[PDB]
């Protein structure tokens, strides 16, 4: 078995190897990359997502989210308070202000220490889930707005034709902005490209150990657990690496820098934070190996997680028994 310790792998495709996305994902899995839950892909040196970022300040963040924490430093929830719209130019200025800017630090490790020590005492503002793309239409390789769609994969593998579309989202982050412990909708893959700015640190649990994280989460968030049998779908819970180590949960960590892709694999729980002002783009995708994960994915039926138009069809076709009760939560 390849990569038995489930380490995060880093790949350096040639420009030749960068032409066929599906084939490269299948290559990575042949080397065991999926066992980690997360992989880094460094694009060939000849490749670019676009010519410059010089004109992005006029993108609108229509609903910036202020991420308010409750709990203790290593075990907390966050709630998202909606703020008034602002442009990317306004947001970047806010991120760079004395109140919100990255503090002085020695290196990534010192900054990670400061994050876990101090996150709960601040409420950074996150521009999340903004439909759009920053890839130039002329970028032909690994353009996240030109991937084959999940609906087309399900059609190719299973023969069923369904409604729905699949488009990318932009994320504008600042120091301490946080993504809570989650897997993707329907335990899909995700791919994330860091277009610009400061790094993003990721934590990940190997898919084969995801249930260990869920069991810990039920112990640490016991009222949330009683309210919903898949409460990590709410994307509100944080657990520090110290806490994970104290409870024996297998995990890994890695820092993504501007110009790098990350791929998350089906049922790979992940969480993380941003080091300072940045802009990432991400989208879900599928392969044939995903299908069985999609059939087994947990669902939130309490009604909090409230998810896309396209997820309907996935649940309807892959999880017909659940369909009924899931859509009671969604309506
Ligand atoms: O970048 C972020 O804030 C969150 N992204 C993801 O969870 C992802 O790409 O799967
Ligand atoms: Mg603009
Ligand atoms: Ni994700
Ligand atoms: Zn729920």
């Amino acid at each position: 078995a390849q990569n038995p310790n489930c380490n995060i792998m880093i790949f350096h495709p040639t420009k030749e190897e960068f032409n066929d996305f599906d084939k490269y994902i299948a290559y990575m899995e042949s080397q065991g990359a999926h066992r980690a839950g997360l992989a880094k892909i460094i694009p060939p040196k000849e490749w670019k997502a676009r010519e410059t970022y010089d004109n992005i300040s006029e993108i609108l963040i229509a609903t910036p989210l202020q991420q308010v924490a409750s709990g203790r430093a290593g075990v907390f929830t966050q709630y998202h308070k909606k703020k008034k719209a602002m442009t990317v130019g306004e947001y970047r200025h806010l991120a760079n202000s004395k109140k919100y800017q990255t503090p002085p630090h020695q290196n990534f490790e010192d900054l990670e220490r400061k994050y876990w020590k101090n996150r709960i005492y601040n409420s950074p503002i996150y521009g999340a889930d903004i439909s759009g793309s920053l890839f130039d239409e002329n970028t032909k390789q690994w353009n996240l707005g030109h991937l084959g769609t999940i609906q087309d994969l399900l059609e190719k593998e299973c023969g069923v034709v369904i409604e729905g579309v699949n488009t990318p989202y932009l994320y504008f982050g600042m120091w301490k902005t946080t993504f809570a412990w989650h897997t993707e909708d329907m335990d899909l893959y995700s791919i994330n490209y860091l277009h610009l700015g400061e790094p993003k640190t990721w934590y990940v649990v190997p898919p084969e150990h995801g249930q260990r994280l869920e069991r810990l989460a039920r112990e640490l968030f016991p009222g949330s657990s009683r309210g919903c049998g898949a409460f990590l779908r709410h994307k509100v819970a944080l657990i520090s690496p110290t806490v994970l180590k104290e409870n024996g949960i297998p995990f890994n960590r890695i820092t993504q820098e501007a110009g790098e892709f990350m791929v998350t694999f089906p049922y790979g729980y992940h969480a993380g934070f941003n080091h300072g002002f940045n802009c990432a783009e991400a989208i879900n995708f599928a392969t044939p190996r995903w299908i069985d994960y999609g059939k087994m994915a947990s669902q939130c039926s309490c009604g909090e997680a409230r998810v896309t138009f396209s997820m309907d069809a996935f649940v309807r076709i892959l999880q017909p028994e659940r369909y009924d009760l899931w859509k009671r939560g969604q309506d």
